[PDB]
Parts: structure tokens; C-alpha cells; sequence
């Protein structure tokens, strides 16, 4: 039928995999193997209509990627709400989809994730700020309650149709 594969990146340790797994298997992994490059699949309706999400769970970890996001028609670029870091690299990340895709245009979503957690450094507003010089959603995430991840992957599909 109808097929959008998906490419979740971002730093190490921001919680891709966790937001992947609570996507497609519904439930949390608690923790923390480094992944080198995995890929899901499931049929949902989005809209009423029927279709495949082909999911690629990227390596954040230098040592353990411009091949696979190769055939990617949107991103994920998540960083961590509790590590100021990650959200400064995400420029890297943006760089790189805009690389291996050849286009200014890319379908994206910033992802602030781990949003059940207090330890704050990085404020809604300063990643709405980011996030709208991009030209792209900001949405935040908890892959421990759920809170906000369908509606994350969901608006990325979205995004890809408006494209
Ligand atoms: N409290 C909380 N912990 C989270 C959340 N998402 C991920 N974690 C935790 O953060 C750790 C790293 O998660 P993981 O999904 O493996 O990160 P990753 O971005 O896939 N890492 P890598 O790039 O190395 O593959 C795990 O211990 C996981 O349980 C979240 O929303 N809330
Ligand atoms: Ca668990
Ligand atoms: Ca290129
Ligand atoms: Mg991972």
C-alpha cells in the first residue's frame, strides 16, 4: 500500500531506540545497549488511511550511517531535554539528512525527549525557537510513559505528505 520509511538520529544515549520500541512493541526498554543500525515495520492507519512505516534506528555513538538515511523520506532529530548537548549537535544531524538527501527540504521533526524527567536544562521555548528557524514541529516525548510518542512519528507522516 502506502510506505513512509521513517529515520530516527540524534546523539548517543537520547532515547531513539526507546522511542522506537515504545512505538512498534509498546513497552520501555530501561536499559541502555548502543545500537549500531536496526529497522522495524508495522501497519497502522494514520488519517484513515492504511500504511507501512519502515522504521531505521540509528547509531548515535560515534563509534558505532550516510548509507542507510540514504533512502530516508523523513527524520526524526531527537535530543534529550536533561543533556544541553544533544541539543546543541542537533545541527550536526540536520547537516547530515541534508547531505545525503541533496535537498535544503527534508522532511523533519525535533524531538525533546526523556520529558518525564526533572532535571531540565534545555527550556520549551529554546527548542520552539530552534525549531522554527528550521521550519519544522517541535513535539516532546517521554519513551518511559508514552507521553507524546505517536503523536511524534505521526506528525513526521504528516509532514512527509505536505512535502
Ligand atoms: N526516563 C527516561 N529514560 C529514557 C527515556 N528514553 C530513553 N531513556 C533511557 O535512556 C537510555 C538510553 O536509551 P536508548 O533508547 O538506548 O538511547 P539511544 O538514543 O537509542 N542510544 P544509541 O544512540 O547509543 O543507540 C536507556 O537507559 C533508556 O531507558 C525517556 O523518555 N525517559
Ligand atoms: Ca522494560
Ligand atoms: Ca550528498
Ligand atoms: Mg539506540
Amino acid at each position: 500500500m502506502t510506505e513512509y520509511k521513517l529515520v530516527v538520529v540524534g546523539a548517543g544515549g537520547v532515547g531513539k531506540s526507546a522511542l522506537t520500541i515504545q512505538l512498534i512493541q509498546n513497552h520501555f526498554v530501561d536499559e541502555y545497549d548502543p545500537t549500531i543500525e536496526d529497522s522495524y515495520r508495522k501497519q497502522v492507519v494514520i488519517d484513515g488511511e492504511t500504511c507501512l512505516l519502515d522504521i531505521l534506528d540509528t547509531a548515535g555513538q560515534e563509534e558505532y550511517r550516510d548509507q542507510y538515511m540514504r533512502t530516508g523520506e523523513g527524520f526524526l532529530c531527537v535530543f534529550a531535554i536533561n543533556n544541553t548537548k544533544s541539543f546543541e549537535d542537533i545541527h550536526q544531524y540536520r547537516e547530515q539528512i541534508k547531505r545525503v538527501k541533496d535537498s535544503d527540504d527534508v522532511p523533519m521533526v525535533l524531538v525533546g525527549n526523556k520529558c518525564d524527567l526533572a532535571a531540565r536544562t534545555v527550556e520549551s521555548r529554546q527548542a520552539q525557537d530552534l525549531a522554527r528557524s528550521y521550519g519544522i514541529p517541535y513535539i516532546e516525548t517521554s519513551a518511559k510513559t508514552r507521553q507524546g510518542v505517536e503523536d511524534a512519528f505521526y506528525t513526521l507522516v504528516r509532514e512527509i505528505r505536505q512535502h
